[PDB]
């Protein structure tokens, strides 16, 4: 329901969004939260839902509250409140200067020399997978690579076995697009249940998987304790379950639905790069916040002290004032501005893998599976959250189109 409208927020700023289950998710959930973007929208409003809380629709103010940690710090990170009080990963329920210490560590195992290590292991599996999917002439893509590429190059890196997905993914699952069966309290101890004897395990007997590089790291000279090793994990799980998952989706359902598109890249593949900035920006997924550490006034809204703050990863790139034509998806786009990866101290480590992934899949999935469309009669479903994604994704293709490498 709609939580009582705290004594400080003004009626005429209250514009109830629930960004759990948005009002226009049935046009997709990018367009779901581009309806903060109207015209008789305000750039700063408070929302009734997930218990409360203020939302910034303009990436002027998603920049400027992201920049400035000393009056927005990342304490209390996600919405409802109970899911932020409990959120403690690090280094992202941490700010400066503390914060900064951990980054180093974490770019060791996420960073690019990661990608790098992991560059033909990355090729290799994604060809494998596309390869065994083209004679079919169809396929559910969420399922049958939009998860398993991601997936299985993390549990590779991290050195756990595959086996144990489906648990991860659904405790994962939980803390970004909770089903109600359990709190973000519940499945974060869960997912330290099975991280703690794991980090125990590699800190007695190192290896050179990324949790043992983790759990045996340095912190500014000094060694991590195991408390701070699980919190670091955690974080790297979530990340490896829950991100190139669901963007994946997002870009293929697009390109399924463009053969125009499609054929820029078939002609004029050097433009995948460009074109993956695109999409990231078309298709941004990730919307969390940060906890007033004061009474501030911020662009003539007072925020109280505690007071809970949506800053949209997603809307930046999607607002006309960043970009013209917004919703339109332009590989030629002169200026690509987004958000979509962060901004400020807590921005995205592990954007070179992401990248490295999205690229790799469009080149090989284009190379194999030139022409292919979205089953006929279907519907596409989107879910939204702190991270967003797509229920389903039924494709379809003539195999005699195809090619094999
Ligand atoms: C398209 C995929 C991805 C997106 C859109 C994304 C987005 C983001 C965003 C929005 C943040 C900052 C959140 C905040 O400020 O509270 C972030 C942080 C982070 N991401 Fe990514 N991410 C992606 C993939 C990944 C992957 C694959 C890894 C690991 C290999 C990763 C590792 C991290 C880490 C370690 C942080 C925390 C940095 C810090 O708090 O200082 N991300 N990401
Ligand atoms: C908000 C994010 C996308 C960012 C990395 C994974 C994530 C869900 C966090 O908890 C940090
Ligand atoms: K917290």
């Amino acid at each position: 329901n709609l939580a009582p409208l705290p004594p400080h927020v003004p009626e005429h700023l209250v514009f109830d969004f629930d960004m759990y289950n948005p009002s226009n998710l049935s046009a997709g959930v990018q367009e779901a939260w581009a309806v903060l973007q109207e015209s008789n929208v305000p750039d700063l409003v408070w929302t009734r839902c997930n218990g409360g809380h203020w939302i910034a629709t303009r990436g002027q103010l998603i920049r400027e509250a992201y920049e400035d940690y000393r009056h927005f710090s990342s304490e209390c990170p996600f919405i409802p409140r109970e899911a932020g009080e409990a959120y403690d990963f690090i280094p992202t329920s941490m700010d400066p200067p503390e914060q900064r210490q951990f980054r180093a560590l974490a770019n060791q195992v996420v960073g690019m020399p990661v990608v790098d290590k992991l560059e033909n292991r990355i090729q290799e599996l994604a060809c494998s997978l596309i390869e065994s999917l083209r004679p079919q002439g169809q396929c559910n893509f969420t399922e049958d690579y939009a998860e398993p590429f991601p997936i299985r190059i993390f549990m590779l890196l991290a050195g756990l076995p595959e086996e144990d997905i489906p648990h991860l993914k659904y405790l994962t699952d939980q803390m970004t697009r909770p089903d109600g069966s359990m709190t973000f309290a519940e499945a974060k101890e869960a997912l330290y249940d099975y991280l703690i004897p794991i980090i125990e395990q590699r800190r007695q007997k190192p290896g050179t998987d990324a949790i043992s590089i983790v759990a045996n790291g340095q912190v500014n000279g000094r060694p991590i304790t195991s408390d701070e090793a699980k919190r670091m994990c955690g974080l790297l799980l979530v990340t490896g379950l829950d991100t190139v998952v669901n963007f994946l989706s997002f870009s293929m359902e697009f390109l399924a639905k463009s053969p125009e598109h499609r054929q820029e890249l078939i002609e004029r593949p050097e433009r995948i790069p460009a074109a993956c900035e695109e999409l990231l920006r078309r298709f941004s997924l990730v919307a969390d916040g940060r906890i007033l550490t004061s009474d501030y006034e911020f662009h003539g809204v007072q925020l109280k002290k505690g007071d809970q703050i949506l800053l949209p990863q997603m809307l930046s790139g999607l607002d006309e004032r960043e970009n013209a034509c917004p919703m339109h998806v332009d590989f030629s786009r002169q200026k690509v501005s987004h958000t979509t990866f962060g901004h400020g101290s807590h921005l995205c480590l592990g954007q070179h893998l992401a990248r490295r992934e999205i690229i790799v899949t469009l080149k090989e999935w284009l190379t194999r599976i030139p022409d292919f469309s979205i089953a006929p009669g279907a519907q596409i479903q989107h879910k939204s959250g702190i991270v967003s994604g797509v229920q389903a994704l039924p494709l379809v293709w003539d195999p005699a189109t195809t090619k094999a490498v």
